[PDB]
């Protein structure tokens, strides 16, 4: 007999895929998102100074 | 895990947007302000000519 090392494996198979994916590809998107951002960093002086001038 | 890396980001996004800024539109204010000190120049000695004549 072997088989519990067997569903022990088919349980590894069975894998979570966990949510420190889709939280990340939520947070992969806070790197693009952050990446809006880098081009919003132009704009907060640049309209900054519109608004300033 | 690199989050922390993304966190220093939105502490580097929210920006303080300095001081330096508002206290240079009041001293960009001094640049103008001096923009009609610079007219009350010609008055300096015009409004003097008429006291002392």
């Amino acid at each position: 007999f072997t088989l519990i090392e067997l569903m022990i494996v088919i349980a590894i198979v069975g894998i979570l895929a966990a949510v420190a994916l889709p939280a990340y590809q939520d947070y992969t998107a806070r790197a693009q998102v952050s990446e809006a951002i880098l081009l919003a960093e132009g704009q907060k002086s640049a309209v900054t100074e519109y608004y300033l001038n």
